[PDB]
């Protein structure tokens, strides 16, 4: 029953968004390649009960993005490097306090310069430098018995990254540049619903997840519709926010929606047309900029304001010839649909920064 | 000269926050611990090579907060166990092909069961699970040296498991309780000096990380001056989102400080003074509630709402005599003040359930 059901709107949400099984399937493909190539190639036993750090690396370098295995690896390469080079200079340096105080003294640092503030996320390679100079101090006490179990532990390490690099990197590449197109069109399409929704209810009673994946691709090659090496990925954020200016609109005429002064409708149903057709009609630019980014055409925004700048205006010029339902428990709501309105042309006004925002990125690209 | 900057600020915010030094010389002390009683109790070379399972379960298990430990350990609890549980059913079950298609579909299964929805944060269980799994097959081929090389990676992460619980339950406790109320007073000043900025602008010219903690802190145990077990931790979360609305409400606030239809202030400067006596009276009850909570006063929060209630209503039966200079480039303005005030008596209105959500509390605690 649950079991069912579970699975079954699991399936919907696979075959909706197609690279759950396409990633689980290349990381079982990866695991199944290494176990394979261990139980077969080396059944003599040279070394066969210390290879669990092939399986490790590849379980914990093969993420979902290519931009991602790239760009954090390099920062566990000079992670795990960092804390190996001063393990040297704590390796030929009366002995055992030394040794004490230095493993103390370093995890200190890197801890210390690990909770530091806005690197919260850049927080893998601190873990790495910890584990490396730990890993070395509590088994180079010999220098005669340390290569052999030394290297038997980065052979098979390396070997294990440069397989679940390759299969990632050559079936289905899931670009970090694709993902931002996705989210930036996506964007537009929900604010639509999101204003049209807005409008809708007063008549019917009886940049963490944007800029981030820009730091992942910039290390992704030039696919094929991003021609050459540097492309503009930096306008792609930048009319985020300009669309965010309209997010943070759209939200407030959404706590107008669910506010407790709310108007006594039978008042409201006199001014009752015009907000539809306004809002019908911003809707359609949105819309449009999100068809003209999905596709990316080079012809141009050309003067898509009109629409919308006429209805603002005949809205403006609406509510005061009619104004002696907005101002003089009954006072309170007077004015609560003066602020309704006055919010509206807010939006079309701020609709402006947009398409500058995106006509420029539209030149640059 | 960088460092040395960086080092001071860091001082500061340390002095500040005192927990960053305490945490971090834990840690220390804990790997200190580990390393001496290895290097001096087992000079005697039984195993001195594999414990280095040791210091990774110290590394790994230590976290910021008491809840932390005692509630993420049990979900790794049962992520070991269950991998484990399922390991010894397929070692008993010709042999190489049934071993890749187990870790294979095994593998597959854990996967998706962890790219599901809202979980993405219970997710270190599900690579405990793969990781255990993986582990035994990579090894388990032999059956005679299963058990010596098997129970030599348990019982050195069991005994790094058990100091990493003591040294931090018996050590500066850093207990997830009285976080809460931190974050749960801070959100009344910052609100209250939000809405101070607010509105002292127009005459100047010239629950994710609540909640989270709320699932730490059901399981440690009752400190001090929490009584008894099952405390009611269920109403702090609840009185947040009470000031969450009125978070929107500033939020909106701020939008409209930052508008592009901004009034000509020289029109604004003749209702100019009660805005700051009705935003001065407001800011006194959100900052009295916040001194309530900080020091949980058992004598109730009697009648606070009369100064901001009058003061909203004097609002009220102000901006109607003097409807002149909001109604008939021009006409847009107009409308702007009256949505400018028409806000803030909504906030004064949405006050009222604070109240009541936090006179519950008390009673309830
Ligand atoms: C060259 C490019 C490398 C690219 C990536 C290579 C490694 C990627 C790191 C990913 C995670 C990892 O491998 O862990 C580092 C391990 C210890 O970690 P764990 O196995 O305990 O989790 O630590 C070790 O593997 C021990 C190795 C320490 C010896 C390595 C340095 C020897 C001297 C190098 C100087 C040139
Ligand atoms: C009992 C309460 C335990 C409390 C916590 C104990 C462990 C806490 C887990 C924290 C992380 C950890 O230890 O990793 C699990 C390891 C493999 O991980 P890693 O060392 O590769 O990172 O996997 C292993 O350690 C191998 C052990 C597998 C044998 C254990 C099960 C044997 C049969 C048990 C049945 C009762």
């Amino acid at each position: 029953d649950d079991a069912k059901d579970v699975a079954r709107k699991a399936w919907e949400m696979g075959v909706s968004d197609p690279r759950k099984i396409v990633f689980s399937a290349k990381i079982g493909l990866a695991l199944t390649i290494v176990a394979l190539l261990i139980f077969y190639q080396e059944p003599n036993p040279d070394l066969s009960r210390y290879s669990v750090w092939a399986i490790l690396t590849v379980v914990v370098v093969f993420e979902f993005t290519i931009g991602a295995t790239l760009s954090k690896g390099f920062n566990r390469a000079l992670g795990t490097l960092s804390a190996g080079g001063l393990a040297l200079g704590m390796a030929e340096l009366w002995e055992e306090i030394f040794c004490t105080l230095s493993i103390f003294c370093i995890g200190f640092l890197a801890t210390f310069m690990k909770l530091y503030p806005s690197m919260k996320a850049y927080e893998y390679g601190f873990r790495v430098f910890l584990l490396t100079y730990c890993y070395i101090l509590i088994s180079g006490f010999r220098t005669g018995q340390f290569i052999e179990v030394a290297i038997s532990r980065f052979l098979l390490i390396a070997l294990g990254a440069g397989v679940s690099l390759g299969v990632n990197m050559f079936i289905y590449p899931i670009w970090a540049g694709e993902d931002l197109h996705n989210l930036v069109v996506k964007n537009f399409m929900n604010v639509a619903t999101s204003l049209e929704g807005c409008v809708n209810g007063y008549l019917r009673c009886l940049t963490s997840q944007e800029e981030s994946l820009m730091s992942f691709a910039i290390w992704e090659p030039p696919h094929g519709p991003y021609k050459s090496f540097n492309y503009p990925w930096k306008n792609y954020v930048k009319l985020s926010g300009a669309l965010k200016h309209c997010a943070f609109t759209v939200m407030a005429l959404h706590g107008c929606i669910l506010s407790e002064i709310q108007a006594p409708e039978e008042r409201r149903q006199v001014f009752r047309q015009e907000l539809q057709r306004v809002g019908v009609e911003g809707a359609k630019l949105l819309r449009e900029l999100g068809e003209k980014v999905k596709k990316m055409e080079k012809l141009g925004p050309v003067d898509l304001l009109f629409e919308v700048h006429l209805a603002a205006e005949e809205l403006q010029h609406k509510i005061d010839k009619k104004s002696y339902l907005l101002v003089n428990y009954e006072s309170a709501s007077a004015l609560s649909l003066a602020t309704f309105a006055s919010l509206l042309i807010e939006f079309v006004a701020r609709l402006q920064n947009v398409v500058d925002a995106f006509k420029e990125l539209s030149q640059k690209a």
